[PDB]
C-alpha cells in the first residue's frame, strides 16, 4: 500500500534498474482533510494536511534522504554525513542502518529537540554536538565531508530535493489538480524549493493546471528570508527553524516569486496556539515548527488574505512525538491521586 | 480520495450506513521486509515487519479505537474513556478530538512513556493520574463508565478488537497468504486476540492459504501468560505492557492454543538487545515493548524451535519516538566539542 517512494515515482526521479533502493517504505502519507479552522470554513475555504508526521523517521527528510542515500550507496559510499536541528540526521541515522553503512551527524548543541536525539542514538549514529548553532555545524559538517571519504546528505545533495518533490506529485495523485495554496514551514528552505520543482514539473507534464501559491513561514526569531539578510543569531523555541542562513536561500525566493507567493514569519506565541488548535482541535500531533505553517494560514486568514472557496494544503513537516518537552506548555499535567473510583471521578470533573 | 481504515474493510467490520466515520486516515502501514538476522537468513527464514508505529498516534491502538470511537458517536456518546500505559489513551486523545468529545484518561502515575505523555496532553485529554498500576486504573475506569454518561474505549469493549484484527488482513492482502509465523508483544492480550481473528477470518474467505503460529511475548517481569497466574507487581522497563491481569486472558490463551504458538517470556536485556537491532541494524525504530516481538524470535531461532525455510512477521506496536528515555539506556550522547572542524573529525573517531 506504502511502496518505496522511489519506486512509486521511479518515472520522474534520476534512478535506473541499477540503483540501490534503500527505502524504509517512506512516502505516500496522508492528506487529511481538516475541519477548520471556523474562519476558514464560513468562507469555504478548505484545508488539507499532509502529514508527513508519519514518514518512518517521523519527518518528511525521508523522502529526500531514500534518494539520497540510495544514490550514494550507487557511487560506492560507505559513510554519510550532515548538519542537524534533529530530522535530517534522524532520517541519515536510519537509512545508513537501513543501507548497512556510518553515519555522522553534526547538532547545534542543547537545540536539538529530545525525540530527535533519541533516534540518532539508537539508530548508531556517529553523533557530534558543537558548541554553535545549524548554520555552524552545516558549514564544519561540509568540510567534513571534504576531510573525510564521507557522503554529504544535507539539502545541498541534489537528490535530497528531488526526493522531496515528491510530495507535491503525492497532493496532485490525491487531489485531481494542485492547491490554491500551499503553506509549509521554513528553515534550511531546501523543502519549499523542493515543493514548486514539484508543482512546475506536474504543471509541464499537464498534470496540474493550476500552479498554486507558495507560503512560507518562519519563526520569528529565525527569519532569515523574511528580514532579506542573514540573522546570526537565531532563536525559537521551535528548534527545527532556528535556522539564520538558509542554504536554499535563492530556491525559496524564486518559488516564493514564480507562485506568487509569501514568505513570512510568525511569532513563537502563534505557533504554539496553532500547535494547540492541531492536535486538540484536529487530532493532529505535529511538532512546533510544523505548527508555524498552520499558524502562517491563521495570519493570512486573520488579514482576509485568502480567496474564498480555496484550497489550503498545509505541509505538517514533523511528528509532535518528535518533541515531547513543548507540550508543558500548551497543558499541565495533573498531580496524582488516589486509585479510587470516588477519587478518578472527581478528578475527572464528573462529580 | 483515499479511504479510512472502516472503509478500506467495511464489509468485515461492524459498521453501517448509520456509523459515523471518526478517522485520522489510519491503517495501511508498511510491512517492511528485514534484512536479517543472520540466524534466520541461514536457515532461509524470512522476517517481515508491520510497522504500525506510522499510525497517526504512533500505535496499533488507532486501529481500534477508529472504531470503538465512530460506534460510540453512532450511539451518541459524548465522552469517551479508558486506562492506560500511554499508547490506548494517546491513541483515545485524539480520536476524540476528531469526533469532536471529550476524552478522559486514566494513567498510571510514573510509569507511562512520556511522548505518551506529550500526546495526551497536547490533545487536550482529561488526565487523571492514580497511585497504581494499568490494572488498577483499568478496574477503576469500568467502574467508572458504568457510573456516568462515558463509553469506555478499552479493548474490553470489541469494537478495539474488531478494528485491530485488519492488521493481518493487511499482512495477508500483501504478502498474498499468511506467514509461517507472527510474533508479537502481549499486555493486555487484546492484540493477539485480534491477530487470530483476522486470521481465522480470512483462511475461511478462502484469503488465507495457511494459518499463523501466533507467537506471543512478555517481559519477563510481567509476563501472567507464562506464569499461568496474574502478576499482582508487574515490573518492566517496557511499561507499554507492564500488565499483570490481561482482561483478554482466554482470547490470548485460545489462540495460542488453536494456531499452535506460544505466548513466552523475553527478560528487559533480551528487550534492549532486540531494541538496538532494529534500530541500528534494520533502520526501524520501535518502543521497547514493540521489541519484545523481535526477542521472542531471536529466542525461538536460538532454540532452534523455528522451522526452517519460514516467513515470520513481526507486528512492531509502536514507534520509538514514544519513549526516548530508554535510548540513553543502549548509547550515550558525546559531550559538545568546538565548532572547529579539527575538534569534529575527533569527535566523529576519524582520527
Ligand atoms: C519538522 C521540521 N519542519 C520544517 C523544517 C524546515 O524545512 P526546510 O526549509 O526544507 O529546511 C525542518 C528542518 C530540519 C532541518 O533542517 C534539519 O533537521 O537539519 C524540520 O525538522
Ligand atoms: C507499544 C505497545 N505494544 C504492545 C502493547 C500490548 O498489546 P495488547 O496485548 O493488545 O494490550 C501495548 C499496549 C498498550 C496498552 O494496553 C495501553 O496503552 O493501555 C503497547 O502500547
Amino acid at each position: 500500500m506504502r511502496p518505496p517512494l522511489i519506486e512509486r515515482y521511479r518515472n520522474l526521479l534520476p534512478v535506473s534498474e541499477k540503483t540501490p533502493v534503500i527505502s524504509l517504505l517512506e512516502g505516500s502519507t496522508p492528506l487529511i482533510p481538516l475541519k477548520g479552522p471556523e474562519e476558514a470554513r464560513k468562507k469555504g475555504i478548505r484545508l488539507y494536511a499532509k502529514y508527513e508526521g508519519l514518514n518512518p523517521t517521523g519527518s518528511f527528510k525521508d523522502r529526500g534522504m531514500t534518494l539520497a542515500v540510495s544514490k550514494a550507496v550507487e557511487g560506492g559510499a560507505q559513510a554519510v554525513a550532515c548538519a542537524s536541528t534533529g530530522n535530517t540526521a534522524a532520517s541519515a541515522a536510519a537509512y545508513a542502518a537501513r543501507a548497512g553503512i556510518l553515519a555522522i551527524v553534526v547538532l547545534p548543541a542543547g537545540y536539538v529537540a529530545l525525540g530527535k536525539v533519541a533516534q540518532s542514538l539508537v539508530h548508531g549514529a556517529r553523533i557530534v554536538q558543537v558548541e554553535g548553532n545549524f548554520d555552524d555545524a552545516l558549514r564544519l559538517t561540509q568540510k567534513l565531508t571534504e576531510a573525510f571519504p564521507v557522503a554529504l546528505v544535507n539539502s545541498v545533495n541534489p537528490h535530497r530535493l528531488e526526493g522531496q518533490k515528491t510530495l507535491a506529485f503525492e497532493v496532485v495523485d490525491e487531489l485531481g489538480d494542485a492547491p490554491h495554496y500551499h503553506a509549509l514551514p521554513v528553515g534550511n528552505a531546501g523543502n519549499i524549493t523542493a515543493h514548486w520543482m514539484g508543482y512546475k514539473a506536474y504543471h509541464a507534464l499537464g498534470k496540474a493546471k493550476r500552479l498554486p501559491r507558495m507560503l512560507g513561514f518562519q519563526a520569528a526569531g529565525a527569519a532569515p528570508l523574511v528580514l532579506g539578510r542573514p540573522v546570526e543569531r537565531p532563536e525559537t523555541l521551535a528548534t527545527a527553524i532556528r535556522i539564520g542562513n538558509p542554504a536554499s536561500w535563492q530556491g525559496a525566493v524564486r518559488a516564493k516569486e514564480e507562485s506568487g507567493g509569501v514568505i513570512e514569519a510568525v511569532t513563537d506565541e502563534e505557533i504554539l496556539f496553532a500547535y494547540r488548535y492541531l492536535a486538540r482541535e484536529e487530532g493532529i500531533f505535529c511538532e512546533p515548527a510544523s505548527a508555524a505553517a498552520m499558524a502562517g494560514v491563521f495570519k493570512l486568514l486573520r488579514e482576509g488574505r485568502l480567496e474564498p472557496e480555496s484550497t489550503v494544503v498545509l505541509t505538517l513537516t514533523g511528528h509532535g512525538l518528535k518533541d515531547p518537552a513543548t507540550a508543558e506548555r500548551v497543558a499541565e499535567l495533573p498531580p496524582p491521586v488516589p486509585a479510587r473510583l470516588e477519587a478518578v471521578a472527581a478528578a475527572a470533573g464528573l462529580l
